[PDB]
């Protein structure tokens, strides 16, 4: 299971396998970030740092201020 990281709505696609026993947090750990810089949302659904991802969830980290 590998992770992908993008800056809130920064446009960062990179397909990504997945694995067994791990968690959202870890994949975010592949960023060296249990997501600190952000709010996370997989498939358009919102989550917390511990609310897993699944499937090669990316990672979003950066001033997630959607309003521009």
């Amino acid at each position: 299971k590998m992770i992908k990281v993008k800056v809130i709505g920064r446009n960062i696609e990179k397909e990504i396998e997945w694995r067994e026993g791990m968690k959202v947090r870890d994949i975010l750990r592949a960023v060296g970030f249990n997501t600190e810089s952000a709010i996370a949302k997989v498939n358009g659904k919102v989550v917390l740092e511990d609310d897993e991802v699944k499937d090669g969830d990316f990672v979003e980290v950066i001033p997630v201020v959607s309003g521009g």
